[PDB]
């Protein structure tokens, strides 16, 4: 009763923690309201995917903060996101409650990769405190993190949308806010491509704050730098 | 009562498919018996954990034939898998049973992406067979592509090892050997590396078939076509 008969492809480069834990619910509400609307997914790297949307292989680009060396794309701010540090219950940092950076240090850390996910924000948290951590695991998704923490390798450290009480019940989760800056998920594209009335209500269905108003001004200030500047006065959403 | 004092570091470079499905258990096992031994992991791209090896960041690098331009590292083979149609209950798959790779390229495609997780085993079963297949989404892990599978978005194609009656029972497996061909799992390091006991012990466990006499041999052909021909003669274990 209710779906648009628009006619179209849409193509979305972006990586797991977005596919996996942030999209699967924007993605079934359009699939729905959308039947004749093409839609394809490519999981894969933040240097990839931006380079795909850039090489035109790609429309959207949904990645935290990572497609910037990249330009040549808009880049939309769509949420702020944070850290979770996740123990076996019989941790001492299930003990201990609930400090600090220094503290975690101490001990192994498994973690998400090297220009994935927002670790940028990691490395150099422990670099400005002066400390220098032993991470004994990087990975690409917090599936295999939290595996390998009911191992015991290490402490892990992964997106908080990416742990779950139902999912994930043996594992004690510990909010690492005020240790790590938040990551910001930025939606990008090429100035080029002509934005059909799915994609607004794509971009809208998963950053409310970017109707097509916003959206056209943001195109039109030209500058990635202007567009952050643009909500300076508004919360984004925090997932 | 059982652990060895041997003292050591071990990096391994691999991919989700194996560091989820085929190393936890590995992994628990060798932790215990090695206290004394620093294990390191890195998650990464096929082209990366070949090159890391090759650059010498890691020690070890477990993958599905990937590491195959490379190499520039001794290659064993450790054992074949294959993959597994999985579908919603409601599915014209799930009906008609159990048949071909040409009735499968009727239907859009959740699958790995290139260079990742034997996937040029899949692209190119097609493109003998004449076909075009409609691939709207090419993941790097079953997790997300199970998860797409729910929302309907298309037919999955992941490795066999990946899918679980108990961890999936909303999803039907339909096993798809005899579409395509095997994958092998093959490790891989450095004709440099001082090869430890205990890393002769990690092999070992990973591949049975795999022992000091065995792994010696292997490197003293100093050729790894020649080595898979050493295991002409033997069945490779099947995950």
């Amino acid at each position: 009763e209710h779906t648009w008969p628009d006619k179209g492809s849409l193509y979305i480069a972006t990586t797991h923690t977005q596919a996996r834990y942030a999209l699967p619910g924007v993605i079934k509400g359009f699939i729905e309201r959308y039947p004749r609307v093409s839609l394809h997914m490519h999981q894969g790297s933040p240097t990839q995917i931006a380079e795909a949307v850039s090489k035109g292989n790609a429309d959207f680009a949904i990645a935290t903060e990572a497609l910037h060396l990249y330009d040549d794309l808009v880049m939309l701010p769509c949420y702020h996101w944070n850290r979770s540090i996740v123990v076996t219950p019989d941790h001492p940092l299930a003990a201990t409650s609930s400090v600090t950076i220094e503290a975690l240090a101490q001990y192994p850390l498994v973690t998400y990769t090297f220009g994935f996910t927002g670790r940028s924000e990691l490395d150099t948290a422990f670099n400005r405190a002066g400390l220098t951590p032993r991470i004994v695991f990087t990975a690409t998704d917090a599936d295999v993190i939290k595996t390998y923490v009911r191992l015991g390798l290490g402490v892990g450290v992964i997106a908080s949308m990416a742990v779950d009480p139902l999912a994930d019940p043996d594992l004690v989760r510990i909010d690492a806010h005020d240790i790590f800056s938040h990551s910001t998920t930025k939606i990008g594209f090429r100035r080029s491509t002509f934005l059909r009335s799915y994609m607004y209500d794509f971009i809208q269905r998963f950053a409310p704050h970017l109707t097509r108003d916003v959206v056209d001004t943001a195109v039109a200030l030209r500058s990635n730098e202007e567009i952050e500047a643009m909500f300076q006065d508004i919360k984004l959403p925090e997932k």
